């Protein structure tokens, strides 16, 4: 993955399709259109220009990247789907000079 | 070099001389950084993040001095509660995301 392209791929949470943002700035993970189900703890995540309230989710499946990994996921109103540092590194990913 | 992500990939570089400690983002577009006053030709913009919009004002050839990298960039400045190089520096650097 060169810089000259933004980073979006195609991910499959719990089967539903959704194109993410492979952000390394950012600590967790928060996504938009999911339904995942009634077993969340409420959280307030926080980043330029204010507040977003999101739904926590742990231990979730996903597949990007032809990988196939478990993880913590948060769902809420972005304006961007974003998949942070939690999700890359237990993938493996690394950022090279 | 190489940053694992396991903790959060952070540098020191120098905008046109002064130091300031820096995040590399590999989802944002343009760079924004907090508490520098430089001389270069500038136009006030309106950047909005995942939280909502902030005030700033954009500088053109700006130089800057990034693990022993030189490069002449656009760059913003305002209130932002994280300092941040976006993708339009790191692509003049060479960087990029290894799997
Ligand atoms: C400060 C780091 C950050 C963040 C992301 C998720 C949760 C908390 C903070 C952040 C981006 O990485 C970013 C990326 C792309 C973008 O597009 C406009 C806007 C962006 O706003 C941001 O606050």
């Amino acid at each position: 993955f060169s810089l000259w392209k933004r980073p979006v791929v195609t991910a499959y949470i719990e089967g539903q399709p959704v194109e993410v943002l492979l952000d390394t700035g950012a600590d967790d993970s928060i996504v938009a259109g999911i339904e995942l189900g009634n077993n969340y703890s409420p959280k307030i995540v926080g980043g330029i220009g204010g507040f977003i309230n999101t739904l926590e989710y742990k231990n979730v499946e996903i597949e990007v990247l032809n990988k196939k990994v478990r993880a913590t996921i948060m769902t809420g109103d972005t304006p961007i789907n974003i998949f942070g540092r939690n999700i890359l590194t237990a993938l493996g990913m690394s950022l090279n000079l």
